[PDB]
């Protein structure tokens, strides 16, 4: 499902992703945003190394969910990652949580570095009474 801005902003707040290891709301919104489009079955194949990145927060299935034909897979949220492309973004959360558990936090999404990191990130979230 494509979620509309504020609509995203409450989910994530109802799922306790506000302030989570530090993080505001702001910037997961600006990280989902250049993402996904806030879109929960996006999919990009990464040709280089064999492996794929699902969902809203574009979680790479290397490290973090199974897809079972990436090599190396690791699976630290021990998730499959057809489970991050549900409309249903609970399971993303959790595992996007795992993620930012690891001493980068955020920083580990590259596109987070790009476009969110040392910019006014409050747009994302304004007018959403969050």
């Amino acid at each position: 499902k494509v979620f509309e801005r504020c609509e995203l902003a409450r989910t994530l707040k109802r799922l306790g992703m506000d302030g989570y290891r530090g993080i505001s709301l702001a910037n997961w919104m600006c990280l989902a945003k250049w993402e996904s489009g806030y879109n929960t079955r996006a999919t990009n194949y990464n040709a280089g190394d064999r492996s794929t990145d699902y969902g809203i927060f574009q979680i790479n299935s290397r490290f973090w969910c199974n897809d079972g034909k990436t090599p190396g897979a690791v699976n630290a949220c021990h998730l499959s990652c057809s489970a991050l492309l549900q409309d249903n973004i609970a399971d993303a959360v959790a595992c996007a949580k795992r993620v930012v558990r690891d001493p980068q936090g955020i920083r580990a999404w590259v596109a987070w570095r790009n476009r969110c990191q040392n910019r006014d990130v409050r747009q994302y979230v304004q007018g959403c009474g969050v």
